[PDB]
């Protein structure tokens, strides 16, 4: 949307320098993120170091480590007039170090929920955009049926339907179109990896920081 | 079946680089696994590092270490169009790090049960394929008798029968054929190393990830 | 179905004699259950005493108490030729004392799952059998939409729709028919009291006692 460059740093690249005690690697990451103006810096599974160290308690130490410290130092020294942007992604925000969320570094926190009915059709069609889809196979109804399903759950449904279609095509040689029955049968092994307790614990975090109470009704004098 | 090359990495080779802090060894493993296209990469007792560190809890840290991190990094960077394939083997999947089982790396999990009656005959005949077997020695009945027996249990039964036959042949000098009595007597010291609690705990893991409930009966409108 | 009498003993009646140290009350319960031949004896929330004492561990004692002991004594002394029948109901079977499940008393254990699509229509129509239901209000679709919903979840949906209809009827005086909009709007506050972890923990109990392994394929000689 911003016509900006994109740099992705997954968990293994972040945890490699933690184990290796070689911490000059973030230097070039932030250097090449700023020369490609405008760019966007994306940190995947930022909680990887916290999980590797234990998480909320772990050892006698807190939630502060060296790699996140280097990221904090590099982010503090950046120029606001540049168009470089840092995006952090995590699934466990309770073990994220509080100092990275301080105002001025990552003060903006937004919650990514489960895909809704409108967004699930997009996940199904993204998976099936390379496959022969029959006319009778209605993705709107399939997305309506699954409600608490994650993108991964729909992904494995599509993969299992494709596997069934491929197997039927192979065994039928001794049809080049995914049929309604393939999706109907593969719908039986429908998992739901995200539990309700997880949604509750993410919400407790969400309106932990919402706090829209107290000053809800204000009237100015004149 | 695929006419592909095979590379086996046992537990000691994986745990040697963990203790030695020398982690360039996975680099050449994955390099020589990909140049021999088509190949299959097999990791034996992947939980060796987790057992050496403690397992489910162990120290204050979680289930993430450096060697599994290197394997994750190498697997993430591979090309899907190549025919290289990675197979992980473990006996304790509860202590396996969750990140290696993420979709895209080792999402496919299949359970290897105890050999059934048809498969136990194969284990017996594989062990006895180099030994003189008498006609009256019926392996079908022997495999039928042992039910909750592992391949190792049948292996030691065959080894003990061979030991008894060799000892009788040596002492009789002062017959070059394994007799029915050798197997009948060696059948007395029949162990069963796998307990029922183990089977129960493996199943709890199995339909932990099965979840074939909820969407079992679906009817399309038209 | 058996044209038999029915006696229901809820949790409070069972826990009253536990606190009151007055344990002759089960005597008349079992006496009047057997004189009304044929009858059926139903014990609701049998785990109430275990919950009141702590459950799996609780105090230094085990899972045995006095009231369940009296029920065991009364059940052991009954005549099998009589048509009296005892049914125990519980939601936590992990804290149920093992001795009540011994063969001869309550050896038969069956699992009551969440209602399926066919059974959910019955729950909706049982709740709405006394209310004016509009023609366009399709209960089949409503039951299809809710999948992991308990009978209580559908019950509160129906109650909330009735409350909305009653409120609109009262405020409109200053219509005597539940409309499609009443159910559509009340569908927004749809709870799901039973979590997936609960279903998993009930299943672990279920094929704890299933054990259909080992002797799955048997062939007789002749
Ligand atoms: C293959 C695919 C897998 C996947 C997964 C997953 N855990 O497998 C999760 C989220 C999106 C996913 N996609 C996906 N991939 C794409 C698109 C798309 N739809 C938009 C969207 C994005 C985030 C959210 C909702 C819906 N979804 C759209 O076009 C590009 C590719
Ligand atoms: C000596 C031998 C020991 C052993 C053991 C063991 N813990 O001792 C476990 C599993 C298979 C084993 N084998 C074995 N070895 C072989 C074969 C064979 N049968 C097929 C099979 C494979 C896996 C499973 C079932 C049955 N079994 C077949 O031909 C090659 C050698
Ligand atoms: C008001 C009512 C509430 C309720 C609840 C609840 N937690 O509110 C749970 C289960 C059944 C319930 N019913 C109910 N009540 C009735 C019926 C019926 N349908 C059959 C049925 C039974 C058990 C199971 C499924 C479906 N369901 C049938 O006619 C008699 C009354």
């Amino acid at each position: 949307e911003c016509q900006a460059n994109f740099i992705s740093i997954k968990g293994p690249e972040l945890l490699t320098m933690w184990f290796g005690e070689s911490e000059a690697n973030v230097r070039e990451i932030f250097d090449k993120a700023r020369q490609a103006a405008p760019c966007v810096l994306f940190f995947d599974e930022l909680d990887s170091i916290a999980k590797a160290r234990g998480g909320n308690i772990g050892d006698g130490g807190g939630a502060a480590d060296r790699v996140i410290n280097q990221i904090l130092t590099e982010m503090d020294g950046m120029s606001t007039k540049k168009n470089v942007f840092i995006i952090g992604a995590t699934n466990r925000p309770d073990i994220i170090d509080p100092a990275i969320l301080r105002p001025g570094r990552l003060d903006q926190l937004i919650y990514i929920p489960l895909p809704d009915e409108k967004s699930r059709v997009a996940i199904l069609k993204a998976n099936l955009r390379k496959s022969p889809v029959a006319k009778d196979v209605d993705l709107e109804f399939l997305a309506k049926m699954t409600n608490g399903f994650s993108g991964a759950d729909l992904t494995e449904i599509c993969q299992r339907a494709c596997k069934l279609a491929i197997r039927e095509s192979i065994e039928s040689e001794i049809v080049p179109e995914i049929r309604r029955d393939h999706f109907e049968e593969a719908m039986r092994f429908a998992r739901r990896s995200v539990s309700d307790n997880d949604i509750r614990k993410y919400e407790m975090f969400a309106q932990t920081l919402q706090q829209s109470r107290g000053f809800g009704s204000f009237r100015f004098p004149s």
